[PDB]
């Protein structure tokens, strides 16, 4: 049976009266936006809030495991942040001193485990990562939990360099699920691994892309532990912002916009009027705005988790839980069967 995670946006109301309708689509919740560390080693919950307190009420409730999603996500400038593993990789103490406290929030909190999640681990660092890893994995293993890593997707061995600070095989080997973030491919500003002519607008996770990056992660990690990702959002290049799934037919309606397809990417797109393309690292901005929203439907969401089977994946991830509705999910349970 495939591994479903959901990944609460906790700082979203509707990801508690999501779960409350959702949850039986789901093997476990990872619960986001509320649990990080910083660069001198101190775990905080400073996102915690009663959504995500009812949350894990509710999890509880229905013996559905939750991991708290433990990422290297800065609060004081609401960034990602390459200084906090920087300082706690290369620190003997800081390293001990954050594998306890994450043991200790698994122990306390009634937690199935904790899912790392640091997305700006860099090529300099990738020994002291992989010993930090393995260290982790172990000491909550030791204490009957488990353990996830969110994984930023690369293309190969060697590209991009920038993310090669993240060792898949030994990463794959230290845990119990390999979450692959097969999201974010292109958005305003930006269009990711030399897919889609390296242009915007584009895709929030295309097919051709998914399939590459994860065919990648099951000749390294056993496939029984990877999971492929999906977003609940898409981009309004009109605006710059992204938007929820919840929302993507009202954007739509609201436009009188024309749908279309992109074949390579399988992935709708519905624009307003004519729309003009740039290329990675040309930033968004008023003047460049684009009348398109690219976005996901049932046909999209089933494609894309048609790759769970083809390519023997032990289940699938989605960020967020809070932006969807029941629609997102029977297109997803539609690709597994
Ligand atoms: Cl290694
Ligand atoms: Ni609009
Ligand atoms: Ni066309
Ligand atoms: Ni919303």
């Amino acid at each position: 049976a495939p591994f479903v995670l959901a990944y609460t946006d906790g700082q979203v109301e509707a990801s508690y009266s999501n779960l409350q309708a959702f949850h039986r689509n789901l093997s476990a919740v990872g619960l986001g936006s509320t649990y990080g560390l910083t660069v001198t080693g101190k775990l905080r919950q400073d996102g915690m809030n009663e959504t995500t307190q009812n949350i894990i009420r509710f999890a509880k409730s229905q013996s559905l495991p939750l991991y708290p999603t433990v990422s290297d996500y800065n609060e004081d400038i609401g960034a990602f942040d390459p200084a906090i593993s920087h300082s706690i990789l290369n620190d003997r103490a800081l390293s001990a001193g954050t594998v306890k406290q994450l043991v200790k929030l698994a122990k306390e909190g009634g937690f199935a485990g904790i899912n790392l999640d640091f997305e700006k681990v860099e090529p300099r660092n990738r020994a002291a990562f992989c010993a930090f890893v393995k260290t982790l994995g172990n000491a909550l293993h030791a204490s009957n939990k488990k353990l996830i890593i969110s994984i930023p997707p690369k293309l190969s061995d060697t590209e991009p360099e920038y993310l090669q600070g993240y060792d898949y095989k030994a990463l794959g080997a230290a845990v119990d699920y390999f979450q692959v973030m097969t999201y974010d491919q292109v958005g305003p500003g930006w269009s990711s691994g030399g897919f889609h002519n390296e242009a915007w607008p584009g895709p929030e996770s295309g097919f051709d892309w998914q399939q590459a990056l994860l065919s990648y992660a099951v000749s390294r990690v056993p496939a029984s532990k990877v999971l492929a990702g999906l977003p609940t959002y898409g981009q309004d290049y009109s605006i710059g912002n992204r938007v929820h799934w919840s929302a993507y037919q009202e954007i739509i309606a609201e436009h009188r916009a024309a749908i279309h397809r992109d074949a390579a990417s399988a992935t709708p797109y519905a624009t307003w009027g004519p729309v003009k393309s740039f290329v990675d690292g040309v930033e968004w901005t008023p003047e460049r705005a684009q009348p398109v929203l690219w976005y996901d439907d049932a046909a999209s969401i089933k494609t894309k988790t048609a790759l769970v089977t083809r390519l023997g994946l032990g289940g699938t991830s989605v960020w967020a839980m809070g932006y969807e509705n029941a629609g997102f999910w029977a297109a997803l349970q539609s690709g597994l069967k």
